[PDB]
């Protein structure tokens, strides 16, 4: 029974292994092939990003076909039919095979665009649009593979337990929505480079920057491989609580890692653009700004689970928590695709003042206006996460004496984060009126990230008072 079920998960996983390198071993030759009718360097230089793109496609294409195996061995373990594990083999080995089908299509669209090329017609725009619109290709493709990976593992996932079983469908939903953040963000990335190959960058800086954004899909694709494996590896009532709170906060860092990093990509793409000195400065200052505001709202995400740590270290039941959890996941990924927006808008804009379509000046009241959306954001968010804390307050202060005092300390944040946004706002008014003077954008940028910073600051102070006062009314 159990035991020919352990049987069929290793011959599985003994199938997607010979799979893997089977496709490994003729993407490989036709690598030397490609290498052959790569006249000139750019198209080289084409081949080897799609060589080197698709044989990440085809090895997060094994690691996700893999964790599928590992969840259908941990369902063996701990109760399961044997022919719902079959089928869920079966329907991962169908994605490998197809998953190995797009790695080799992405190698025909090189070797046609190659020879083509050196053929004529095929310009080296072509070639950079080529590589730009490849990179869009399988970054889409690692995303449909994981939402379909991780849905199989989601039917596996056995509790037997009302409680566990919510925390499994916490542990579901909040990948999900972690995985479709990440994979617009790599989006972002890609859309980024997008507008530096029309505008004239190189190719051979766009390319390996989207290497950095392929790879950086299946790091985190591995990444939620790992933790919910975890979550399949589980008792007390409390101790699911304190699983689901440090999952919530492990996927809301390695989203936070994912902004991160892909607001360095854009940073490097925008170097390369911006060979105009005081259009670089307002490039500079945009990214600065939008990485500020990762910081801060991954404060605020990192606030609203440390209020449910100490919501469950109070008492407060799972099913409450675990809503207060996923409203904040969304939260951080709203303001991560946001502030890809506001990034993506600004290496346009930057692109236009390259091509000398709009002025020096347009480019600082529009980074300016830019800084003001951040701030509005950043406050909107200060906002939500304000209302989830009172939210958590009023399941676990029962006493009416502590539930006075902590909606009194509601009540101050919410006069302390609409204070400080008043004066984030003044300041941004303040450095548009000096843009249409004539002020220099080095002053204009220095004094706008002085107030971002300050908003920040006085976000981290303000939640830091909140979750004090939430501490006091779990220790009573």
């Amino acid at each position: 029974e159990k035991e020919e079920a352990e049987e069929v998960v290793k011959e599985a996983l003994k199938e997607l292994k010979k799979l893997f390198e089977e496709q490994k071993k003729v993407n490989e030759e036709a690598a030397k092939e490609l290498e052959e009718t790569a006249k000139d360097e750019k198209v080289l230089l084409a081949a080897r990003f799609a060589v080197e793109a698709s044989r990440i496609a085809n090895k997060a294409s094994f690691d996700l076909s893999k964790f599928a195996a590992d969840a259908a061995a941990a369902a063996v373990e701990a109760g399961a039919d044997i022919e719902r594990v079959k089928e869920v083999l079966e329907k991962a080995i169908e994605a490998q095979k197809e998953a190995a089908k797009f790695s080799k299509k992405v190698l025909e669209e090189a070797a046609a665009a190659a020879a083509l090329a050196e053929r004529g017609e095929i310009t080296e725009e072509d070639v950079a649009r080529f590589v730009v619109e490849l990179a869009l290709e399988l970054l889409k493709a690692l995303f449909e593979m994981q939402r379909f990976v991780n849905e199989l593992a989601a039917e596996l996932l056995v509790a037997k337990d009302e409680k566990v079983l919510l925390a499994a469908r916490f542990a579901v939903e909040a990948s999900k929505i972690a995985n479709e953040a990440s994979f617009e963000l790599s989006r972002f990335a890609a859309e980024a480079a997008a507008a530096a190959v029309e505008a004239g960058a190189d190719i051979e800086r766009v390319a390996e920057v989207l290497i950095k954004a392929i790879e950086a899909q299946a790091e985190a694709a591995k990444f939620s491989a790992e933790v919910l494996l975890k979550a399949a590896a589980a008792i007390t009532e409390e101790d699911v609580a304190r699983f689901v709170v440090e999952l919530a906060l492990e996927l809301l860092r390695a989203l936070f890692e994912m902004q991160r990093f892909v607001n360095e990509l854009a940073a490097e793409l925008l170097e390369v653009v911006a060979k105009d000195e005081k259009v670089l400065l307002a490039a500079r200052f945009a990214v600065e700004a939008s990485e500020i505001a990762n910081k801060a709202s991954f404060d605020l995400s990192k606030f609203a689970a440390d209020a449910a740590r100490a919501a469950v270290e109070a008492g407060a039941d799972i099913e409450r928590v675990a809503e207060v959890l996923i409203e904040a996941i969304k939260a951080q990924a709203e303001a991560a695709k946001f502030s890809a927006e506001v990034l993506l808008k600004a290496a346009a804009a930057a692109a236009l003042a390259e091509r000398g379509e709009i002025t020096e000046k347009d480019v600082a009241r529009f980074v300016v206006e830019l800084a003001l959306e951040l701030l509005e954001a950043l406050f909107e968010m200060q906002r939500f996460v304000n209302e989830l804390a009172a939210a958590l307050l009023e399941v676990v202060a029962k006493d009416e004496e502590v539930l006075e005092k902590a909606r009194k300390a509601v009540e101050d944040s919410k006069r302390e984060n609409e204070a400080s946004f008043e004066e984030s706002r003044k300041a941004a008014e303040a450095a548009a009126a000096a843009v249409e003077a004539g002020a220099d954008i080095d002053e204009v940028a220095k004094e706008l990230i002085e107030a971002i910073k300050e908003q920040a600051e006085a976000a981290k102070e303000s939640a830091k008072k909140l979750l004090e006062a939430a501490a006091e009314a779990a220790l009573a």
